């Protein structure tokens, strides 16, 4: 699940990188690097909460 997760979070970062603002790009792109650094300490709370702070940054952007 942690490897599924990241993928979901990949998605979403390329939404962002669609709509978003280079600022918001930038937030994301952390998000991501973040992400696969918490897969490969297999840190699967933090991947699950970096999931959460994609899909809230990216439902921002989308509803603005
Ligand atoms: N302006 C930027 C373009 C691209 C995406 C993001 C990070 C880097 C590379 C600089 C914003
Ligand atoms: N792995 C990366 C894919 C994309 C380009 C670069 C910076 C970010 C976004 C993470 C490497």
């Amino acid at each position: 699940d942690l490897e599924e997760l990241l993928q979901k979070i990949k998605e979403i970062v390329l939404k962002v990188m669609d709509i978003g603002d280079d600022e918001t790009i930038k937030r994301a792109q952390k998000l991501l690097i973040k992400a696969e650094l918490a897969v490969q300490k297999k840190d699967l709370k933090e991947v699950e909460k970096l999931l959460k702070e994609a899909e809230k940054v990216y439902k921002e952007v989308k509803e603005a």
